[PDB]
C-alpha cells in the first residue's frame, strides 16, 4: 500500500545506479521492474503471510542480471538468482524489528566475511 | 581461512554494537555465535555449495532472539530467518560485487522493504 | 488470540459438532473434530495481500458424510469454498456489514439455503 | 419462479435493511440487484452446475459496494465475495440441511472466523 514506491536497487553513487518502478501486485506477490524490457532489467519479488500461530513469514527474491550487446540485441547472459526468508513474531515490538533489520545491514556490510566469501570467489573457512 | 573472523552483526555505531565470535565448522556450516549461553545469544550459520557445473549456491541463517527476564533468562522467542545466493561460476568478481551492492541497496533504510519489515502490517 | 473452538453445528442441544484448533503451518489454519481423518469435520482458513490493496480471506469448510457398514467410513464429503476479498483501508463498520450480509444471504428462508436444502435450482 | 424472491441481504434490524430485488436471469446466472442504479447497488448472483457424474456445483457471488459523493455518487471500493459448494448427487434432504447449518454456524455472530474477518488482521 504505502510502501510500493520506487527505489534505487543498486547505488552507483549518481548516474550509474539503477532504479526499480513498481510494475505488479498481484496473487500475493509484488514485483518491481528495472525497465519494461524481460531480458535486460533487475527484479524484485516479496509478499506476506502468517506461517504460524505466532510468526509471519515474509519471503523476498531478487533477479540480477548482466547483459552485453554480443553482436547486436543484447540478451540475459545469466541471472545471479536470489531467496530470502524471514520468520517474525506477530507481536514481536517495533524495536526489535528494527534491531532485525539492522541485523541485515550489518551482515553484508562492505568488508564482512560474507561479503568477502562473495567477492573473492572463494568459500567460508 | 581469513574469513572465519569475529565480525560486528549489529553495529549501533559505537557501544551498541554486538560481536559474534567464531566457534564452528563442521559439514561446512560455518557457525557463529555471540555468548556461551547458547539459548539466549544470537547465531549465524553460513555455507556454500557447488553441486553443479555453473551454479554457486550459498545459504545463510541468523537468529536474533530477544531476551527476558521470567518467572531466569531464557529465550523468549527467536526471530528466526534464512537466505540464499544463487550466483553463475562464470562471473567474475565485479559481478559477484554487483550482487552484494544490491543487498545493500535493498536493506538501506530509505527503501520500501526495511520500512515494511519495521511496520509489520503486510507490504 | 481468535484461533480457539466453536461449535460448527447446533443441533438444538447436545448433538452439536464442535471444532478445536489442531494447527497453524505453512500460513493454513486447521480445526478438527476428532482426530480420525476420515472422520472428522474440518474448517481451513488463511489471509493474503493478493491485488495492490485487497486482503483476501480464504475460507475452505469440509463436512463429510458417515455411515458405519460391516466400522466408520467416509462415505462421501460435501466440499466448500469461500473467497471473502476485502479492501485494506475498510473500517470496523463496513466489515460489520460484511459478516452481517454472509448472515442474512444464508438465512432460514432466503432463496439459496431453501435451494440448497430443497436439491433443486435456482429459478 | 418458486425460489426467485427478494430478500434481506443485510438485516438491520429494521428499517435499516437492504432488500434486494431480482433483477435477471441468464446462462443459469440468477442475478439479484438492490437499488435500480448499477453502481452503488448489491449484487448477489447464484448459479448451479451439475457435470455429468457425481458433484452438484454451486457458486454464490456477492458484491458490497461502500458508496461515496464528493465530486458524484461511485463505487469508492467494491467488497467482492465468492463461494462454492460442491454436494454429491443423492445427498438428501438432512445432509443438504446439515451443511446448510454449517454455513449458519461457522458465520455466527461471535464465532473466530467472523470476528478475525470483522477486525483486518491475521486468523
Amino acid at each position: 500500500a504505502s510502501n510500493f514506491t520506487q527505489f534505487v536497487l543498486v547505488d552507483n553513487g549518481g548516474t550509474g545506479d539503477v532504479t526499480v518502478a513498481p510494475s505488479n501486485f498481484a496473487n500475493g506477490v509484488a514485483e518491481w521492474i528495472s525497465s519494461n524490457s524481460r531480458s535486460q532489467a533487475y527484479k524484485v519479488t516479496a509478499s506476506v503471510r502468517q506461517s504460524s500461530a505466532q510468526n509471519r513469514k515474509y519471503t523476498i527474491k531478487v533477479e540480477v542480471p548482466k547483459v552485453a550487446t554480443c553482436t547486436e540485441l543484447p540478451v540475459a547472459a545469466w541471472r545471479s538468482y536470489l531467496n530470502m526468508e524471514l520468520t517474525i513474531p506477530i507481536f514481536a515490538t517495533n524495536s526489535d524489528c528494527e534491531l532485525i533489520v539492522k541485523a541485515m545491514q550489518g551482515l553484508l556490510k562492505d568488508g564482512n566475511p560474507i561479503p568477502s566469501a562473495i567477492a573473492a570467489n572463494s568459500g567460508i573457512y
